[PDB]
């Protein structure tokens, strides 16, 4: 089952401070949602931290739609609508348009270049005008309340990042396998274990967030 | 200089004739634009032979936003407006709202799933209610008159599926290096020789389509 899995990695709580500790070390962890949701594992870096190299990793290593965990106050600085009004996807996740930083880039898809915008777009003192539409970046809206509120990767992804101490904005994007195929809980343990990246659950985060009585 | 290192595959003509063939034997091509615009290299497939095999390999070795070029009448038969009203990217990239299928997909996100996608969205006979928005799929709209109109590999890719006789629909991604850097011209060509795929330029389509009085 999937918790004896995740044993190796520590009991729950230990699983959240562990990834907190990576993401203040500029390392990324991997962040599984519930079995009965996506079951799938994310990588997930903090967007201060970000470099180039872990921007390839998350495109080689994943879906390639690598997407920006945004608060609803940064997206609407940003002016960023949602991309469609009345979403219809299966979980809604909160796709704005998608964006390019207007300076700084030349097609925008290098990883380089996913790293500028994304840098640009979190910018607390960012303004709309910074950012063309569209582009290769995909800014998400978290909810208020956070992985208490859903229980997606978006808002773990801003959970992380502001349990952490870190400003609130982190990048994710979906592990997959080689063969095209989504990584499961077995997958995503080993590559953790070979890039030294913590994995923990949604799951684990609503706990750790309920029993530390923790408001953010 | 370019066009010495793609004398290899032939004079222009036979690029492309050849990149034809390959498409009506259901096989990937790589389609570079003109060196001072992307000058980036895509993987391009018929959509009507597309296998997961071949998405799963898209996935890997591009940058994973994996497009699927439509003609406007089948955008529009979609009800697929631009994701944005006025498009302010350099390229003006004509980026439709993402899209999933309704039916038989779970997260949409798996090399499958979009496959699945696309199928559903390339079907004549498809109809808006079979597609969710936002999704893992992103439509793309040909201008009429193709790289005789823009020279994108937007246009390239319908171009290449009229002139080859196939269905107007194909999928195409930007090759990516694996430090996150995007492939240039020796790359592509590397990587045509690894995977038995043809190159081409836009400039030889144009050519081509010029010289053979070829109104599609
Ligand atoms: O699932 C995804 C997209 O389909 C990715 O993990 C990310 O974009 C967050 O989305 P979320 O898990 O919150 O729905
Ligand atoms: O460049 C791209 C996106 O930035 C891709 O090749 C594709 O989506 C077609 O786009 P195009 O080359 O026609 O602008
Ligand atoms: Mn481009
Ligand atoms: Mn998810
Ligand atoms: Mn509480
Ligand atoms: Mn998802
Ligand atoms: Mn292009
Ligand atoms: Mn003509």
């Amino acid at each position: 089952n999937q918790s004896s899995l995740l044993a190796e990695f520590g009991d729950p709580i230990t699983r959240v401070e562990n990834a907190l500790q990576a993401l203040r070390e500029g390392r990324g962890v991997l962040l599984l949602d519930d079995e009965d949701r996506e079951n799938e594992g994310d990588i997930i870096y903090a967007v201060e931290s970000l470099t180039t190299a872990q921007m390839a990793l998350m495109i080689r290593e994943c879906s390639g739609i690598v997407c920006l965990c945004l608060t609803e106050a940064q997206a609407d600085r940003l002016a960023l609508p949602p991309m469609v009004v009345n979403n219809n996807s299966a979980n809604q996740t909160a796709f704005t348009v998608s964006i390019e930083a207007k300076h700084g880039v030349t097609t925008g898809v290098s990883a380089q270049d996913r790293v500028t915008t994304i840098k640009t777009a979190a910018n607390p003192q960012a303004k709309p005008e910074d950012l063309a539409r569209p582009g290769h970046v995909f800014p998400l809206r978290a909810r208020a309340g956070g992985v208490l509120a859903r229980r997606g990767h978006t808002e773990g992804t801003v959970d992380l990042m502001q349990m952490a101490g870190l400003q609130p904005a982190g990048v994710l994007c979906e592990l997959t396998n080689p063969d095209g195929s989504m990584a499961k809980t077995p997958e995503i343990i080993e590559f953790g274990k070979l890039h030294n990246m913590p994995v923990l659950t949604i799951e684990d985060m609503v706990q750790y967030r309920i029993q530390f009585d923790l408001k953010l």
